[PDB]
DNA sequence: GATTTGTCAAGTGGC
DNA sequence: CCACTTGACAAATCG
């Protein structure tokens, strides 16, 4: 409940997979949209529609009242993701 | 100064 | 409706 990591269990694997692949995050290195799509099976585009969905949806998901400000280059990716989403 | 990367609007098409 | 591609496009990117 400390990192927004632990809320990306809330997605199917390919919300998932397409975020932290995307990210840097998980244990993965941050990649482009191509050798995100090129990984999984997709076109570069549809890697980006997978992302804004599992983005978009992650907005609706974060709505449980979680005390929003816990946590928020020198960008660490958690800190790459939260300013994705909103 | 071109290649790469993200993005769009419109396209196929239904293990 | 859906997952997914196609083919354009400006802009970030890199040297």
């Amino acid at each position: 409940k400390q990192s927004i990591v632990k809320w990306l269990f809330e997605l199917n694997a390919k919300q998932r997979e397409v975020l932290a692949r995307r990210f840097g995050l998980l244990g993965y290195e941050a990649a482009t949209l191509e050798d995100v799509g090129r990984e999984i099976g997709l076109t570069r585009e549809r890697v980006r529609q997978i992302q804004v969905e599992g983005l978009r949806r992650l907005r609706e998901i974060l709505q449980g009242q979680g005390l929003n400000i816990e946590a928020l280059t020198q960008l660490t990716p958690e800190e790459k993701l939260l300013r994705a989403i909103f």
